[PDB]
């Protein structure tokens, strides 16, 4: 027995998630009911855990172990049994992660770098070409970005999403088919026929995405190979335990899972950390200085990169405050007794909001709404079961190192070349398409005229 | 005592079983662990065979009979009491084997050649009026025409599967229900919450290969009958010890099972045998040679296919490399010695790995992976038991000469009528659904202008 | 003459509905010969009367102009012969050029390619099963496509191979069915309607892309086929001396795809629907297709021989035809029927349905169907019959549509009965053609090659 | 005096009814001859074939600048800037003297380095293209030649690289171009068969003045301490008036400058790059010497001006193909032409330019060969041969601007690019007043040099 919202008839707790922000919903209903509330959909049942006493509960491995939400069953159909949509159990996910792991290391992280400046760089100077009566859209640009720079960096694929004015097709598509997907866990009924038209978008828009994977093999096989990207360890790494390789039907789910999650996750952590820079122009002067201190050269390396810190403290912040992926879901192996008085039978399944999670009062204080870059200036004081927003453990986000680095390569050079002044005086927007991002987030910034 | 593969505690080998491919996973076990080796999961032990010297003992009509392999149980739900799926030491078995046996012989094979004729027709139509830079998806397409061969010879119906875009319902249903009994099998703990979505699935999927079933005897029903056909042998056809013709409720379960069973092995053959003919371009010049000098009429006859000798050894020889129906399993009638090293309890469950079986070094030289169709020159010259692809005994396969006689024939005229370019240089990727089949195999055909 | 107003929408509301030609229809036999059917920034009159319209068609004073519904299709048929004023240098350019691949013995060229297309429709129809129903106006489409592809382009769409309709016509109707929904929209700057051209613009690249691949593919390939394309390609005009530009042989090859397969297919759907619906009418058409075509295979002389069918698909036209309208504009100032002073540029729209119904010229029993009223052309007086345009802006491919539709239902009248099992009540779908929604019949072969 | 074929009443307009009026006139001026007689419904004109007949027809004494009917249409948006402006108009000279000098070699060295950033851009797109994909020479260089021409004269930059279609300006500049040629073509335009293109073509005038209103707004709200084309327009008094350009001939002269100095230069890019690849030995000396002479990342203006034969190509490019195909004059009072000819006053003059090239009394025969070593010394040429530039005052005033980036853009091209011709193109061509090939599209392997 725990709190729940209120049950419609035999439709249950779902129709209550009938809304473009569903899990923005989700948040107001935990602060209501407490930190953990059930959900009930039509046979699935869920529980929303908002407080670390029982995440923390929920994250020891040998007790509980990453589910596949309801939404991302439904990413199955094009993500397929990759990374992130593969059960921990399917040989699929330990084979592709000890095949995958190796390049996220530091050394590879190095080759990597001067593949990242090449789309910065081709970010900056777009701005630096836009006259004075031009705003920028943040979102939209920094998509381009961080899709270019897994594009090139993992796959040796230049989508050039900055020479096309509106999305690139894999972005339409991409959109179209996580939007898809949160709009199916809405769906009383996605059986009947009402919906056929979706189904005919889905197949298409797969078609989409699918045949850009087909161009980021078909090249690199006919391509002149001297680079070792994501790419050269898909197609011919092999797993140490398994001792084989992966087959084709995977490496074509691991390129689209990639995609995917490396580019949309850190555009909208970029977004949301201009949001609160741009929102308070106090907090920038700082990292600004950092930046103008700390990169002697206007290009760049690993070392200057890596030396440059309060960054870190900067984007770490907006991840407390809004992390990207919302939520991870868990479920119980044995009838473990959860957070006390809570007893779970095997299998039962968990959801943890990240946001709220982060929104708690007892161990981040009771200023958890402030964005305050001040307290990541030390790694050691906060407990590690408090804030994660890569996942937990295993399961957490492997290219955790390689986001980080880019955002803050990226975040850092915009502060170095430009001043940014809010002009539109933007309400929040959260646009919910199974991640999070600011909707219709539009800045300008005034050029600092620093040469190359 | 007997070898065995890597058990994690409780669940002893079952984990290994969830990889994609299965039976390739267990011939790299076979590779290491050697003639046979043990394999126990939680409720059931099995002990997989793959020296020849064993398979001969196991395969004694008089030694050991043929049991239900796990995979094969879970099958039972759509296919049940037909041979493939009915157990020796069942009623219906016996009964339905008396009675669909003279359905398969020289008579009946001349019964459903010139049937045959029309879709390989309808195959050979299809790629000759594809566009030049079109390319032919093999598994797929052979799936396509072997569905409407067994259809249109065995049961008087045109599944029409070549005037589809994409796979039939039928073959979409079937493979997805093929999944959950190898996805099942490989599972670790029976009930869970999220398995009832699957089990969901599972009950839809069956409807529509029952449905398609309704229409096999409505539309007889309604049309014209009385014109010999498999499916009259079921109606009409009667017992000759018992006098008695088949349960109405059984028929159904050979429409099922003969349906199933006649188009994915005789596909992946297809498929197999094109991939390796393309691998080698002096023993494709072999067979286009042969295909024309005995196929001289536009319609192939009925005398013409067994005319055919070197269409037959490559279909052989590639059904020796990759035998599309991967094992057999088997128990024990009696307490015996397997090898005279090994002591086993009656009723204790064997499988045979057949693509190990045909790898052994010993018998097929010390090149077996070498894809020669000469070693079939003289098949009387084979060890006996070295080579079993289609079975064993009684238990093998009423229609293997219907298998051999569609794929020889289909084959040759393949081979008269078309060109075969490979644009890919494609990477064998083997995709099981309980059967091997080439994954991503895509060929081009340039038409040679013959007609009909 | 006018329809109810409203506000400065002028009478655009009353063409806010699925099928508004079925509108129009209605509004001239409550209003009369001719009504004015205003609308805000677009006036013009729906001409209903054989009186009226036979005057209109007299090129001394009428030239054809382009409706809205032209204007609109103008963003991705272009320049064709189809979106071009007679005045345009492509239209007299371009149809000099195509011309002579539209006589009748370039017609005996296109015979055997269009001979195979049929033969896969008989076949599709030959390989149906008791349970299995056909969906007449899906599958037309498919034999008309492939058609034209074939024919004209030596491109196989390879439709017949697709249950599901190809990208291409999906793609088409997505932007004709846009086509259709610009003229109804009061505002077309509202931003509501920005996601409706986003598709349309999609919709458009498609049918581009598709254009694009035909050109590879007789690029690299054995060239010997005279079609519509090498024409296009190499064929110059004598009088211009120049054949066409790139950019407006792509306008050519989707003016062609679009306008031979949906008007063509509207026609052959609905002349399966009359028959089906009178036994002896259809009678007839099966017995004179066996009795004039011994042959497995008709041969060219056998299609022209048949008659029946002939009046068959024109009744069929003249009750509904496919093309509902086209409009002409007067070249200089003058007066129509005496009662009406137009002046230069005021344009005209000669409603095809309802001129087909004039009672004074065909008789009264203008709704009723019989392929017998044609049984002498000449009896008719001139433009009492006129579904494929005036003069020179007729149809350019009107034997090529007649020749099909003859060919194609000859067979299959030939080769089998036709039973509407359904009932079906008919329902005209209105996509900028008219053609049938729904219409779903079961015919058992006779068994004959 | 020959005449092509009167049709009918309509004179012999006909004659340029198909869509590439030049190349029709070019066939037509090979058979009727050095000059014939073209008269349309209302006006009489003048087609010289001939550099001889060409040769008094050059002389400002007896002709002088006559807007031709197509520049007439074109006046309703370009106004009286300096192209569809008369000799005899008081903004003529005022505008000419204050903006002729912007166009000064040593004023050129101001433009270089903002030249040269465009081209990076050029260089990159085709550098950072996947290997699937190809390039659109004629579709890229008129981003290239857009974004220059707005860049160094007026500090506005339009990224055209950044947008995967064509500018909003470029598509409504092309339908207007297309508009005031279609109005050539007409024996009565009042009649509303293509009265919509009227509401079209107004429609169009709006998007490029609207744009250049944003060249208005950018360079008065942030700081402009740039010397370009527009500077010396806001300012620039003329010293014959004493007094500046009002800004009704501002926006018109800006228009005037974007319009006609991309889209002749890219077309010149176009047909030089097509002529190269036709001809391997010429391009393979060509690209040598751009490797030779080209020695920076960054090239250098001395090293532009430095490439002799980058310039011959392209002279030899121009002379088969000029972008620009015709230009015309009017006469003064009664002369004789030829001395086979006379002509009253006003008479309309409208030289050929493609066709004068090909007369063998100079270039001798195989004039149709490109062979760019006619170029070698620029004074064996005969004076007055070679006029695709216009003539005297009236030659183009940009003659200085399209030759440098052309020179640049076409080097950096040589330098870091193997070009191979994988369709084998057979020319097409297609003149929105302007020439250029439609169509031709070239794979670009890099040679991997750094910038
Ligand atoms: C912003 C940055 C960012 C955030 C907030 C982020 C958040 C997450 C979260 C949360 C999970 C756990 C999901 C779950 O249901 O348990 C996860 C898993 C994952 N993530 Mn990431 N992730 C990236 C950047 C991020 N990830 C980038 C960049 C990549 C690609 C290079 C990437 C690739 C993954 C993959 C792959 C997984 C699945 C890992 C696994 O299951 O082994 N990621
Ligand atoms: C390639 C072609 C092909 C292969 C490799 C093939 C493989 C087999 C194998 C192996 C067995 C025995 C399984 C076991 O556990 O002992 C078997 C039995 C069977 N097969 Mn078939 N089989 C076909 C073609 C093949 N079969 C075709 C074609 C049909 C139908 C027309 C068919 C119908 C059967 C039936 C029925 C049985 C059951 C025989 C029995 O149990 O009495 N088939
Ligand atoms: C049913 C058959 C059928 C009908 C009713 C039909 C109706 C018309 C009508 C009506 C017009 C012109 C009316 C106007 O003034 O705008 C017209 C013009 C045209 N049609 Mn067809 N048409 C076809 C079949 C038909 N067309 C077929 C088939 C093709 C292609 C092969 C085709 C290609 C054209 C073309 C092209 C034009 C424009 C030619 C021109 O006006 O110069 N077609
Ligand atoms: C190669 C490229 C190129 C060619 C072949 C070219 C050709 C011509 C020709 C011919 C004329 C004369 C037209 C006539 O009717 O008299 C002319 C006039 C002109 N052109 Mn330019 N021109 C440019 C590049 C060219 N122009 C560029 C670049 C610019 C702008 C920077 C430009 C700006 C002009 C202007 C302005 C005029 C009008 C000068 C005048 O008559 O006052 N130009």
């Amino acid at each position: 027995e725990m709190p729940q919202p209120k049950t419609f008839g035999e439709l249950k707790n779902l129709p209550l998630l009938n809304t473009d922000k569903p899990v923005q919903a989700l948040m107001k209903i935990a602060d209501e009911l407490g930190e953990i509330f059930k959900f009930e959909a039509p046979g699935r049942v869920t529980r929303y855990l908002s407080s670390q006493r029982l995440i923390k509960e929920a994250c020891d491995e040998s007790r509980f172990d990453k589910n596949l939400s309801q939404a991302l069953k439904f990413v199955r159909d094009f993500a397929g049994d990759g990374l992130f949509t593969s059960w921990t159990h399917e040989k699929n996910w330990k084979k592709a992660h000890n095949i995958l792991l190796p390049s996220f290391s530091q050394q590879a992280m190095k080759g990597y770098h001067a593949m990242m400046v090449d789309i910065a760089v081709q970010l900056v100077q777009k701005w630096e070409r836009l006259n004075a009566d031009e705003h920028i859209e943040v979102p939209e640009d920094m998509t381009r970005l961080t899709l270019d720079t897994i594009g090139l960096c993992g796959f040796n694929y230049r989508f050039n999403s900055f020479y096309r004015d509106q999305p690139h097709p894999f972005i339409t598509s991409m959109v179209r088919a996580l939007d898809e997907a949160m709009n199916k866990l809405q769906r009383a009924n996605p059986d009947d026929p009402a919906y056929d038209e979706n189904k005919r978008q889905f197949q298409e828009d797969i078609k989409v995405m699918n045949d850009l994977v087909d161009k980021i093999i078909a090249d690199r096989k006919a391509s002149g190979e001297q680079s070792d990207d994501l790419l050269t360890h898909m197609l011919n790494g092999k797993d140490p335990e398994t001792g084989e390789p992966l087959d084709d039907e995977n490496i074509r789910y691991q390129i689209i899972t990639f995609l995917i999650a490396g580019h949309e996750t850190t555009s909208g952590l970029l977004s949301f950390a201009l949001y609160f820079l741009v929102k308070n122009p106090h907090v920038l002067q700082k990292a600004a200085e950092e930046a103008a201190r700390v990169l002697v050269d206007p290009v760049p390396s690993y070392k200057q990169v890596k030396q440059l810190k309060y960054v870190g403290m900067v984007l770490n912040e907006a991840l407390r405050l809004w992390p990207t992926a919302p939520a991870f879901s868990l479920y119980a192996k044995e009838d473990t007794v959860l957070g006390g008085e809570y007893p779970l039978e095997k299998g039962d399944e968990l959801m943890v909001l990240i946001p709220q999670l982060h929104r708690d009062k007892t161990i981040w204080g009771d200023d958890v709404e402030e964005f305050r870059p001040e307290r990541f200036e030390n790694p050691s004081a906060i407990p590690q079961h408090a804030f994660k927003p890569f996942g937990n453990g295993q399961r957490a986000c492997i290219g955790q190192q390689f986001a980080l680095h880019e955002a803050t390569l990226v975040l850092g050079m915009m502060l170095k070349h430009f001043d940014f002044e809010d002009h539109t005086n933007y309400e929040l927007d959260i646009k919910e398409t199974l991640t999070l991002k600011p909707e219709g987030f539009v800045v300008k910034a005034k050029s600092k005229k620093i040469p190359l």
